[PDB]
DNA sequence: CAATCGTGGGAGACTGGTCTCCCTGCAGAT
DNA sequence: ATCTGCAGGGTCTGGTCCAGACC
DNA sequence: CACGATTG
């Protein structure tokens, strides 16, 4: 019963759940870098590796990745980040003994009944805070959703239910 | 001693340099996957990690990889692949325990003298088959420039001079 | 299979149709 | 530090920005 | 560079 769950953008983050029932849930490491001449964010693929080799779960734990989809109206600086960011996650991911499973947003959104909400992140802190209790301190900033999408996304994986 | 190139694209390879001077170059491994109901080429990310691990080269050996930089006039499918290929390679490389050297494409060309070229494809063969000339036969065929720009990236890491 | 060409493009889940979904990169306010 | 709003964008290297190069 | 063709 390990489930590993990936919310791959700059703000996003990775959960870790346990037979036990206990959660983690670490916001990505990024680094500042220099891209024609300002400052932009990008993840910082050392800090990733050593996250991912500190885990307890063990060769095979299925990690449940959140599958890029950007839209055609998003600019081609938005595309070449998703997929980076996703490129990164998955060699990572794989590199680290994890089996790999890419989810669609619809899926797990469909899953938990999020689907067309009005305010789509407070939801999925909402919600991964019910599924979560433990959590709730560490989801109670609005730019804490990827910690929640992370633990959705585990929970998906791990079949858990809302009450 | 030994020095790893890395041409990261769809049609790319990874050529590693020994310290007897032997060299060993792999095209970049991929798989046909179902995208938007077409068929799209995407870099195979078990069987790059596995080709790595094969590698003779000890931790610590540099890599030198060539910088992403897509153009603005490529379309937003040009930028997440490029993306997507660049952040595979990178952690694929770390992961394994290489140091990651990014490389752009006007510095490794310029110390070659190979900038402003009518047909540059051509002319990376030409340079790599003189470099590494009992790599001739593995670079006769023009799709063949991926395996003589992963050749030239190391040979740049290396310090390697044309006659 | 290998080469060449022209243009720059969503993708996904539930016999095609339909409808839903992610960001980045700046800026400014507090 | 945190939030919100709007539009969708190159980046790099050699030699105080410019110029010219590249996938 | 990608992508989606077409040409022997
Ligand atoms: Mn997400
Ligand atoms: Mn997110
Ligand atoms: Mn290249
Ligand atoms: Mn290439």
């Amino acid at each position: 019963g390990w489930v590993i769950g990936v919310d791959p953008d700059i703000g996003g983050a990775i959960a870790v759940l346990s037979p036990d029932g206990s959660s983690q849930v670490f916001d990505n490491p990024f680094v500042h870098i220099v891209v024609s001449e300002v400052i932009r964010k990008r993840l910082d693929t050392k800090s990733i590796i050593q996250l991912l080799r500190g885990l307890d779960a063990p060769p095979g734990t299925t990690a449940y990745i959140e599958k890029s989809s950007p839209f055609p109206t998003d600019g081609k600086q938005g595309w070449w980040s998703t997929g980076f960011s996703y490129g990164l996650w998955i060699a990572s991911l794989v590199a680290s003994g994890f089996s790999v499973v890419p989810i669609a947003s619809q899926t797990w959104k469909a899953y938990f009944g999020l689907m067309r909400s009005e305010t789509p992140a407070d939801d999925s802190r909402q919600a991964a805070s019910i599924l979560f209790p433990d959590k709730d301190q560490s989801l109670k900033l609005k730019k804490h959703h990827g910690r929640a999408e992370a633990l959705l996304l585990a929970a998906y994986g791990k079949g858990l239910v809302l009450p």
